[PDB]
């Protein structure tokens, strides 16, 4: 299948929900390539399980840990690294108050290659377990050979884009990799990256991250239908953050409008955001529990309570995974009767200035907290005018290069008048999880 998107396998599902699911153990297998080196991009680590989950044979090469922590949180993660002497750590500058390194990459350098995962697990048991997450594996890329002079590019400029959400860091553990990278025949790439870096940008560096980058890539290499009006945006997210007190303050202003960019001429659009409820959160494979990895505070939820009328449940009969709670996130453009989509996104972003950007300085200035990853999906790059909707994750489509595989149900289905978002920082006494237990914060 020409788009290598897949979901991590989930304990307690039934076989035919996990072929063609892929845990962390079979991306690093000696199946995938020989490993010389590899880069961890991540948020969270368990060092010790981390190592772990590396083949034997390979548990001795090095990683290198790029993580954004400080302070006692950085030296935590050094005494985690400490016993194994081939662990390095690159910490992500975040000189933006508030911002967090929320990326999810491995970079995985081979004897016979290179292979970059854009994903969105914690490097965590649980993160691996029973959630609902997702994976986009890169082809291998050959290394381009000595002395020959090719730019290895692919037509989404996938290589040079991935160099400069590296350059952004200016970190000498990076450098090494951005030359690791230059060594490398990337050109069978058939995604566009979108990435989130810290910082304000104007000029044209404003269309190079966050939901200016959505929008310059749906502008340039998406056309608009007639009835364009009519195809909904889809968001989908394990949190929120703070987005002002009502929806033109952000939410359906800037963000929406960059969502619905297709092509370069010149709103009714219904937008569906779907986020786990709390029966959702109860009665999940994890139970109350799942809920520690969907952070919606009270104190943020009181303050825009607007939004939830935008809420639909989390359900995945698709793939088997309705009682997985979601820690992938995903952005789509489905048709109106949702048969299929303009383009699929999936990234670590969450619904969050902080995450895609928000606009400063009259409108000039575009300024984002934090670091984040995903990969675009758009027909064009696949000979395409749009993507059929895939009917069961895990089938056998008549036609599986033209057929997206999208891992929830639709149409989402907006919450009941008794359904309420998970917020995590309150209690549920009312009816026991499928442990036994309720939830006391
Ligand atoms: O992207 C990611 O993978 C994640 C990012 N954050 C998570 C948090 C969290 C949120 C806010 C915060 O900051 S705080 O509210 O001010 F204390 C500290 C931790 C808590 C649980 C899971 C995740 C997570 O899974």
């Amino acid at each position: 299948n020409p788009f290598q998107f897949y979901l991590t396998r989930v304990s307690g599902v039934k076989p035919k929900y996990n072929s063609g699911a892929l845990h962390i153990k079979d991306i690093l297998s000696p199946l995938f390539g020989t490993l010389v080196s590899s880069a961890q991009f991540n948020y969270c680590f368990d060092v010790d399980w981390l190592v772990k989950q590396y083949p034997p044979e390979f548990r001795k090469k090095p990683i290198l840990l790029v993580h954004g922590d400080k302070r006692e949180a950085k030296a935590h993660l050094h005494a985690q690294a400490k016993p194994y002497e081939n662990i390095s750590l690159c910490q992500a500058k975040l000189d933006i108050a508030f911002g967090t390194h929320h990326t999810k990459m491995m970079l995985l350098l081979y004897e016979e290659g290179l292979r970059v995962v854009i994903h969105t697990s914690n490097l965590i048991h649980a993160d691996w377990h029973q959630k609902t997450q997702g994976i986009w594996l890169s082809p291998l890329y050959p290394r381009i050979a000595d002395g020959t002079h090719k730019s290895g590019e692919s037509p989404t400029h996938f290589k040079a884009d991935l160099i400069s959400y590296l350059m952004a860091y200016n970190a000498p553990s990076l450098k090494e990799w951005i030359d690791v990278i230059h060594k490398h025949d990337l050109s069978e790439t058939n995604v566009y990256l979108i990435g989130s870096t810290p910082g304000r940008f104007q000029g044209s560096q404003k269309d190079n991250w966050g939901h200016f980058r959505l929008k310059k890539l749906l502008k340039d290499h998406a056309s608009s239908m007639p009835n364009a009006e009519s195809w909904p945006v889809v968001g989908q997210f394990s949190s929120v953050g703070s987005l002002g007190a009502d929806e033109s303050k952000w939410l359906c202003s800037e963000f929406k409008e960059s969502m619905l960019t297709l092509g370069k001429e010149s709103s009714s659009v219904p937008l569906y955001l779907i986020y786990p409820s709390v029966e959702n959160v109860r009665t999940s494979l994890e139970g109350y529990p799942a809920g520690g990895s969907l952070p919606y505070s009270i104190q943020t939820a009181e303050k825009q309570n607007w939004l939830h009328s935008y809420f639909h449940k989390w359900s995945a009969e698709t793939s088997g995974r309705s009682n997985a709670m979601p820690h992938i996130k995903t952005y789509m453009r489905p048709s109106p009767d949702f048969s299929k989509i303009a383009w699929f996104l999936v990234t670590s972003a969450n619904l969050s200035k902080a995450a895609w950007g928000a606009l400063e300085k009259n409108g000039t200035q575009l300024m984002i907290r934090s670091y984040e990853l995903g990969v675009l999906f758009l027909p064009s790059a696949f000979g395409l005018d749009s993507f059929k909707v895939k009917q069961k994750f895990f089938a056998g489509s008549q036609e599986p290069m033209a057929t997206f595989p999208v891992p929830y149900d639709l149409p989402p289905e907006l919450y009941g008048s008794k359904d309420r978002p998970w917020i995590w920082n309150i209690p549920y006494v009312k009816a026991p999880d499928t442990h036994g237990n309720m939830w006391v914060p």
